């Protein structure tokens, strides 16, 4: 569920980005479609953060 994103970010060590995604109105179905370029436009400027998010998205879509 979309309400699970903050907990997800927290365990990924990405809790610092939770506020930007809420302010940018990103819901679960949008989140699951994001690419590296989308994350860059969202302000995620370090590779390690973007890649962790993309791999997380990939796992959520696989399961």
């Amino acid at each position: 569920k979309g309400s699970d994103l903050p907990e997800l970010f927290s365990k990924l060590g990405l809790g610092k980005y939770t506020d930007v995604f809420q302010q940018q109105e990103i819901d679960l179905q949008t989140f699951l479609t994001l690419t590296d370029q989308d994350l860059k436009e969202l302000g995620i400027t370090t590779f390690g953060a973007r890649e962790k998010m993309l791999l997380a998205i990939s796992e959520l879509n696989k399961n």
